[PDB]
């Protein structure tokens, strides 16, 4: 690959995108490893993959390696007109306990650290094994032309909304503002007080492997 990132928090940035080998929960594993690899990048999007094996810590996330879209701090959610994104990905085996998910943090403080926020929005395009989102499911919702099981919970003082696809969506073209709109008018989410902190796509790895997730394309367009 063009770039290989095997260290915890190994980082690449280019073309308005970034990759982080974000092995934040590796201390929960009894054994394992993970690397992320850049295959290509342009202003129109990036291609990357990650390979991993993790054992132990059955219900603990070991990592959420991701590609992130970069943008200026200070964008209030209600000031954002569109948060379109396109992704195509595939796992080489589904015999893993892992998900594929977008992760978005928002915070009243526009300069909030990138590792959390006041609120978290996850969109799970796939769920392999018995792994569960934070909190409890509240029912099925229709957002951006598709149905999702909505889970709501707390991670410390951070409120987490997770939208779960009913079957794996290997190719997805989404408008993430529709999810914020849904939360603003159905879950009391204070969109006018919140700023965008991160916008990421990746995989939460729990156990299994060796396995590879290939992202044939990732792009996002915020305006
Ligand atoms: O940006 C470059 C610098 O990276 C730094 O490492 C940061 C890194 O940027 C990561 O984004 C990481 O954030 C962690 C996770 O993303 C995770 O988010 C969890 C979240 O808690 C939710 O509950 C949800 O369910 O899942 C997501 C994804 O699993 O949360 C963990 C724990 O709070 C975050 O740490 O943080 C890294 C470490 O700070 C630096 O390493 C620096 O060197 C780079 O320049």
């Amino acid at each position: 690959q063009q770039v290989t990132l095997c260290e915890q928090y190994g980082y690449w940035s280019g073309n308005g995108y970034e990759i982080n080998n974000n092995l934040w929960g590796r201390d929960s594993a009894t054994s394992g490893w993970q690397c992320s690899y850049l295959d290509g990048s342009s202003d129109s999007g990036i291609q990357w993959h990650t390979t991993w094996e993790w054992q132990g810590g059955q219900h603990d996330v070991k990592s959420y390696v991701y590609s992130g879209k970069q943008f200026p701090r200070g964008q209030r959610i209600t000031s954002i007109n569109s948060m379109q994104t396109s992704v195509s990905w595939y796992y080489d085996t589904t015999n893993v306990r892992a998900n594929v998910a977008y992760d978005i943090f928002t915070a009243a403080d526009p300069n909030h650290v990138n590792s959390s926020g006041d609120y978290e929005l996850m969109i799970w395009l796939a769920k392999y094994g018995d792994v569960q989102p934070i909190g409890s499911p509240v029912g099925t919702v229709h957002v951006n032309g598709r149905n999702w099981e909505l889970w709501i919970g707390m991670n410390g003082n951070m409120k987490v909304f997770s939208f779960i696809a009913p079957s794996p969506l290997n190719s997805w073209s989404g408008e993430v503002k529709e999810f914020f709109n849904y939360l603003q008018y159905n879950q009391g989410y204070p969109a006018g007080d919140q700023h965008l902190i991160v916008f990421q796509m990746g995989t939460e790895a729990f156990t299994g492997g060796p396995a590879t997730m290939t992202v044939s394309h990732f792009s996002a367009n915020i305006y």
